[PDB]
């Protein structure tokens, strides 16, 4: 309600020149009253007549309608940042230190040095790739200024803080003026020529940082990094962090939580000295005297004081600055400049090969029908496939610039040009494209750009090696449904203290020209056994293709560019882009460390307790026949760090025996700590999202940091969503969305107003508005249609189905087609003719609805029913759990103290029922949750057929028809459909154990009869309603439920009739 | 304190009209704004909610619900940098093992809700809503409606309740004295409660067991949709979020997993009745009183739709006592085969956000 | 006027085009729509019996009266007579809608607790409703004033038919698939408006016949707790 | 013509301002929305056993048939497998679509009856199916073909993939709450369907529980009567 | 009220509501307009080609996942001329979750589509 009224001091501050709110109810008589109100208004306006009699004249429409939203008629330029500013402008600007950057463009000189031409220059090298504008984030920033200019108390010291600082923002951009950007919200040439060439992506991330600080400490940090980022561009996110993995072995461990044999969580009251090495200590200081040698000033003070005592209690400090060390902006150079960073293997290859074969063993030797029909499936996931060059095609009688790697499919099958059975070469004749990922703090890296004959030789294998990873702990990115609690837990579990533990930062090795041979040989080796396992051609044919992309890949060449020319160099060297590599990594990491491992045992003797892979980490804790010494730990690292150095490999080997870190979690103090560095105003590369979706994703971003600890104010975001989210309809009028229409959960829900609580319609009005949104939730595209109507289209459909089906495959075959029309939006053209026209039928919705057939029914209708039959009353609930993520929110970690937390994932797509394994038994075909759900909801005469079409055997087939396990099975689709429908999965709620002992006592539900879907609705609304109000209130609240028998019928029916709200924006999920 | 109800009117008809030109605003009809969704600002009598009962209601309903969340330019472009990417997963790296998206897929939305709230996206939203609402009046007739809510379900039940005069006598006597007559007499007959009723589902054993071992908090909405999943799925989701797999197992088969069915379908429901906010807060609906004012044969042990079909026989009861000062009894002969078409619905229900209606004062 | 004014701007838009709706709620149009298929109708026969008391009646409508018969009573269509709402009433003074009663049914055991107590019902009796076998078949109640109040059955005309007449019943033909009180009532209830609508607009009578699968019924149990509504207040043919 | 025409004038107003819509109606989005906050994930492992013979498949799609298999039959997405249907084919010649059986069967005995008549079935054989228990399972097979074919379980990549597969039954984990095979059915089909595409997307397998109580089971059992549709066809990939 | 009260408690009721439903659903379904009044839908030959197996003698559900299945038959016939078999193995969970949808669809009145010609 606070954003509504807020959104009007914004216009009113922006605007000084009419703003005519829009008011909409279900009640049909207060509808005609809004629209009389309405008329009534632009009269008055254009007629420069007050407003105020006839807003008592309605007052019953702005006390009983719902705000719709606020046009805003303007007449000035938008040109009021130039004025606004000034007032500001009173500091020094800022001088950069044009001699920090060991590369030239690094360093912050003027554009016109680095790009004297136009068509030299390129925002290439620091584009913001945000829809927001600069003068946006400065107008959003000044307008909290005016607003909080006249706090007091502590609140004021954050605005003395906000003040100081921004004006350093105002005072160096005042001095070149406040770029202005295109419809494209790009920087061109002009504006850009006589500007230091790294302002709008600074001032973006000054802005982002100054309206994160509150406390002293975070002003001096926003102050050290604000004014240092200026300059410095490529070392100071990896200087401020760096030291942070030393950091973690410093502290003892007072009472951490363990994983115990049911893989739950368990507080453990053990004690653990954090002891180090002298020379580990020297390191740490080289880490400062660096950041020293470097400007910085109050943030290696910092640290300095940290390490007097190291108090686990006074570690929330050093989390801060290295969460705030990503917000200063992403490393974006040259791409041939990250391009150009890139005997004893003999027991490293075989452990890789060896690794290969076991996750394809059993499969090979049966004649998996997944390795047989590799094809079909790989050719069925493209869907999920990478990406590769932007071909040119025709379908019909047009020609299109599509990217996707699936249509390519589509052109070349329609041509007899696709041809997987032949793989193209991968070196100088026809190199490989290139594509790339920034990261704060980290030296870029590059991404391959492989055809599609590359990801349908590389799916069925990588799929089925992933299973077997799926159980085995020492993959802890797949094991399981595991979350990072299991991986965090597993750690500490055996820390003692006669154990040590060891974690690495094998990053570089994965790209290093020395690991390519190695890798590629073992990967070959294993599918060489493999091969001699079977008879079956398909599986032969299969594992052979596979063999040879390694092959083509030994000798790779890039097309790497070089200016508005593109170069073409060598390339010995491994990167990303095959399926497999993130599979593929993992083995020949994991096998990197046990040759490591290995080969220090010759000198000490050990006991591997734990060995784990992550990506760019691995880790293991070996416990020692004795107590660890300051000694033992010195040797050992040193043994480790010269056996790491023998295999010629650039890695961060630490050891220590109460922490680690690593570039997803870092566990300091016993305790699980994440980082929290998200770019808000800043992001990584332009994709095709919209504006509004651009802002959805923003608040999404806000709420993982505030959980993970950095923290920007909710008010400064609220302002970017009201810039973000309007709309003009003309030149001078703008239409801005209320918060009913940005928070009701729909296809265009942005945020919540609440963070952490997720509403849905409880009202008349908001269900009636629910209603009215579905309907023009997706509108047509004149190309998407088209494109199907084409015999390439077509063919491709009839191409995969005639190999995947044999009766009336229909339901199936509906399924495939929209599979296509779901991404094909992608394509430009696509994207954006739905994107301009939504817009008119967006703006025509919010005048004037009254005329749906509504008949769907959704979660905020079922929700909505059984709302009146729950009886709440005051309950308490004691705080028993301790803390182990110190960053949570108060309100957020109290639940967690109440009713405890899990360490694992709940399933949300049905991959856990008897009808989707015997699907998959046998079919390579796979259905999603919700065909899983449709289908469920069949008749058993139905079903059965559905299961032959695929495949499946008659005799098997029938058996499951009749059979107990089906009508489970009936339950359990239906239970992954409802908790994929409430994000129970994603958001703050990942977090929450919702089956705790705790939190079910709470809950009061009689068994009116053994009917499983009601009964679960019943108790998880129970729960979420529980939940939330301990979120929104500090205490807890019992609900009881009588719901009588006969309503249970009618609510039984609403079950199977649920459809969905895609917004994917929303998707908070970050362990 | 009692503000005369026809200033009201005249405010709301002021505050909601809108202006197409600059002499000409267009005022919501009674319809359009008491109409339970989105915009919906008042009711048509005060202390009694309304729900689509014509076909002409119904059918501007589903119409609403389609112009309800319109996109933000701005919401969107924000989940595209790597700030709100590396946020979300540095969040989650640290709260998942397996696939976990279910609750990564409502974290986003999570941002995306409240996103908005800052200016450029408030006022985007709201100015943009203006262009699509007075449209929306224009010309409707093409929605591909599939989405069931509480209004759909309602009417679905109506047409099976045969109402019939009772009587109820004033027992009870009064203790909040400003309360109006027509409020005052419900009480005076059935009583009042010194409780809320569970309307989030915390009190549910999923619940308790996520919260035990994991910290993460899952809404009402996400409990409601696992627990319409299947068995397999939903044992996932636990080992997902740390729930130990002894532990984790022993819930998806167990009894107390079936009632929990049941809590988990009854704290949503009553969520979307605001049985707990308004005027209702204030009424026993467990009383004696009432109970017997209704009647309602066990067709099946059916506890989903038992529940409904009693609930919705309650409120109409009371929402009839309020509008006439009399009481009516209801009689359910709801067939076997309506429960199952009934028992599909319940699991599909969408919601209507609009947080304006928040009544809730003790 | 505001609310009303605006609503023409988006109305005359909305008949322009739509095709971009995120369709996902469900009402009673969805939840018939799917019955409809397992219905098989056939040519059946009703005499008239009853006289006539009501002489004003149109034909097509008096015809109704002669042969099921007319009720002299309401059917109950706000959840007022079920033992939740009697409880809440007993204790608290609040006064939860049929929609409410109807949302806090479809919850959780453990949630619905909290509710009672939330407005004051003694925990002591709390516990005992939340178990309670009048619980579960109070679910039942809630679900059918809420159903009853979706088709006006108390309004319009409808309010003079005899709607549990033994004469409409015979009409029907429903064999108990499982003892799930929802679908059997809905099935049921569709099924009696379907053969009276037909008597209106042809005067002659069809019988029903249900042969809805047990797998089916558990889809439509789904839907039956997400039905929203459509407000227009104008429909309210009410008179007696 | 006239109907894309027009079309672009109320999608281009609908993008413009909405907020006001009487939704009431329920689909699948609302139904799923619903079960997912009862399904608790876990990451789990599945191995790669079954081999290759469709090599040209995507690596993640390959890998879902690596390992769980594939089918050689399509999933009964029309109903046409319902004794009702078989009886309506038996002597009627008319063909009511999945649509039909779905309405008709989620109608009450009496008003079935009358359908089989009015298209020519025979009252003793009519008579003979609305009561009989084999009607009752076609309730619930109605329903799954109207479920499943709403999910296109048959088009896309879905259909390679074999959703009874043992391996991937194991990975969901469901506690009968009680004999309700609609509820039951589509936590299931929910759980399989949120690993299947956490697979697709990851590589990696996760594990679902459901603790679905007893309570809201009758709720979602209502919705699943109530769903409605979304026509777009050219989401059509059914090729084999 | 003698009368009523029997009604209410009644076995004959909790049929009466599958009844109910089903009537609403196979209305929504137009199975006595159009093409599809012509064909025998409890036809033994139709209900052999459909396979579900009953996860619990819940009426409502059982019903339309029949009808959904005889539906989807019919009409690959009509577009194919050959027959298909459809199996069920509906989760018992889903299955309540689905039961609540079914007591909350709304409809769609066009007229025009009124095919019901014998």
């Amino acid at each position: 309600g606070k954003y509504n009224l807020i959104l009007s001091e914004y216009l009113s501050f922006i605007y000084n020149s009419v703003q005519i709110p829009i008011y909409y109810s279900s009640n049909s008589e207060l509808e005609n009253r809004c629209i009389e109100f309405h008329s009534k208004c632009l009269e008055n306006s254009k007629n420069g007549l007050s407003l105020r009699k006839l807003f008592v004249e309605y007052n019953d429409v702005i006390e009983n309608a719902t705000l719709l939203s606020i046009l805003s008629y303007s007449y000035d330029k938008y040109n009021a940042v130039e004025r606004k500013l000034v007032k500001y402008a009173k500091g020094k600007p800022l001088e950069a230190d044009l001699t920090v950057n060991e590369l030239d463009y690094e360093n912050n000189k003027m554009t016109s040095e680095l790009f004297p031409t136009a068509e030299e220059y390129t925002d290439s090298l620091m584009d913001p790739a945000i829809l927001t504008s600069l003068s946006s984030n400065l107008n959003a920033v000044m307008f909290w200024l005016e607003k909080h200019e006249n706090d007091v108390a502590e609140k004021l010291k954050v605005y003395k803080r906000r003040l100081d600082l921004f004006t350093i923002v105002a005072s160096t951009i005042n001095k070149y003026g406040v770029p202005r950007h295109n419809a494209k919200y790009r920087y061109e040439y002009d504006v850009m020529k006589d500007k230091p060439y790294y302002l709008v992506t600074w001032a973006n991330s000054s802005i982002e940082m100054l309206m994160s600080v509150f406390s002293h400490d975070d002003y001096l940090i926003a102050k050290e990094l604000i004014v240092l980022s200026y300059s410095n561009r490529s070392t100071l996110a990896k200087l401020v962090s760096s030291p942070m993995s030393i950091l973690v072995a410093l502290v003892d461990i007072n009472g951490t939580f363990i994983t115990n044999e049911e893989l739950e969580l368990e507080f453990s009251n053990k004690y653990v000295r954090a002891i180090v090495p002298d020379q580990t200590f020297d390191e740490l200081n080289q880490m400062l005297d660096n950041m020293r040698k470097a400007g910085l000033v109050d943030i290696p003070k910092m640290i300095q004081d940290w390490l007097v005592d190291r108090s686990i209690e006074k570690f929330p400090l050093m989390a801060k600055i290295y969460s705030w060390s990503f917000h200063v902006g992403f490393r974006k150079q040259k791409m041939l400049d990250a391009a150009l960073d890139q005997e004893m293997y003999r027991e490293y290859t075989m452990l890789i090969r060896d690794e290969v074969v076991k996750m394809l063993e059993e499969p090979v030797k049966h004649d998996d029908h997944l390795l047989r029909d590799s094809e079909l499936a790989g050719l069925l996931s493209m869907s999920s496939a990478s990406n590769g060059e932007s071909r040119q095609l025709k379908f019909g009688r047009k020609t299109i610039f599509s990217t996707k790697k699936n249509m390519h499919v589509m052109d070349d099958m329609a041509n007899e040009r696709y041809t997987p059975g032949i793989i193209p070469p991968v070196n100088v004749d026809k190199p490989i494209p290139l594509g790339r990922r920034d990261v704060p703090g980290r030296r870029t890296r590059i991404i391959f750009i492989l055809p599609y004959e590359y990801f349908i030789a590389q799916h069925a294998v990588v799929e089925k090696m992933l299973i077997y990873a799926k159980h085995t702990r020492e993959y802890a990115e797949f094991y399981s449904q595991s979350n990072q609690l299991l991986s965090y837990g597993d750690v500490t579990r055996f820390l003692s203290n006669n154990t040590m533990v060891l974690y690495t930062d094998v990053s570089q090795w994965d790209s290093s020209q020395h690991n390519t041979q190695p890798f590629r040989k073992g990967i070959i080796m294993g599918l060489d056994i493999l091969a001699n396992m079977t008879n079956d051609a398909k599986v032969l044919q299969t594992l052979n293709l596979y063999k040879q992309t390694q092959i083509n890949l030994m000798d790779s060449y890039v097309q790497i560019p070089d200016g508005n020319v593109i170069k073409k160099i060598q390339y010995g060297a491994v990167a990303s882009g095959e399926k497999q590599t993130k599979a593929a990594n993992s083995i020949a990491n994991l096998a990197l460390i046990k040759t490591v491992l290995s080969r220090i045992s010759n000198k000490h003797s050990f006991a591997t307790k734990i060995i784990r892979v992550d990506g760019d980490d691995n880790y293991a804790v070996l416990q020692f026949n004795t107590e660890v010494t300051k000694q033992m730990i010195q040797d050992v690292s040193n043994d480790v760090r010269e056996t790491y150095a023998r295999m010629n490999a650039k890695v961060k080997a630490l050891v220590s025996t109460v922490g680690i870190e690593i570039a997803k979690r870092y566990i300091a103090g016993g305790k699980i700590f994440f980082r929290a560095g998200i770019n808000l105003l800043n992001n990584e590369k332009r994709g095709q999202s919209t504006q509004w979706d651009q802002a959805a994703i923003l608040y999404s971003n806000y709420i993982v940091n505030r959980l993970r600890g950095f923290e920007t104010d909710r008010e400064f975001i609220l302002t970017k969503i009201m810039q973000m989210t309007s709309v003009a309809i003309t030149g001078s009028l703008r239409l801005f969305p209320s918060e009913r229409v940005l928070t009701t959960n729909s296809t265009f829900k942005v945020f919540d107003s609440e963070d952490f609580i997720i509403e849905y319609g409880t009202t008349v009005d908001e269900v009636y508005i629910q209603r009215a949104f579905m309907s023009l939730s997706s509108q047509k595209s004149g190309i998407a249609d088209e494109i199907a109507a084409s015999s390439t289209f077509k063919n491709y459909v009839t191409r995969l189905s005639e190999q995947l089906l044999f009766s009336k495959n229909n339901i199936v075959s509906r399924g495939i087609a929209l599979t296509e029309k779901a991404k094909l939006n992608s394509y430009a053209p696509i994207s954006l003719e739905k994107r301009r026209a939504q817009i008119s039928a967006l703006l025509t919705m919010l005048q004037k609805p009254v005329t749906f057939k509504s008949s769907k029914i959704t979660i905020n209708d079922i929700l909505r029913d059984i709302k009146p039959f729950f009886t709440v009353s005051d309950a308490h609930l004691p705080i028993q759990y301790q803390k182990f993520m110190p960053t949570l929110p108060d309100n957020v970690q109290y639940i967690i103290q109440c009713i405890g937390s899990r360490t694992y994932q709940i399933e949300d797509d049905g991959s856990k029922s008897a009808i989707s394994r015997l699907i998959s038994k046998y079919s390579v075909y796979k259905p999603s949750i919700e065909e899983l759900y449709k289908v469920i909801s069949l008749h058993e005469n139905e079903i059965q057929l559905y299961l032959i079409s695929l495949g499946i055997p008659k005799i098997d087939a029938d058996t499951y028809v009749g059979s107990k396990i089906y009508s489970r099975d009936k339950y359990r689709i239906l239970e992954s459909y409802v908790y994929n429908l409430l994000s129970i999965n994603y958001g703050c709620y990942q977090l929450f154990d919702f089956n705790s002992p705790d939190l079910e006592k709470l809950i009061r539900i009689p068994f009116k009869g053994k009917i499983p879907a009601v009964t679960f609705i019943l108790h998880l609304y129970a729960k979420l309603e529980v939940i939330n109000y301990a979120i929104k209130n500090g205490s807890w609240i019992s609900l009881f439920c009588n719901y009588p028998k006969s309503e249970m019928i009618k609510l039984w029916k609403k079950m199977w009739n649920i459809t969905s709200l895609r917004s994917p924006y929303t998707n908070a999920n970050f362990f």
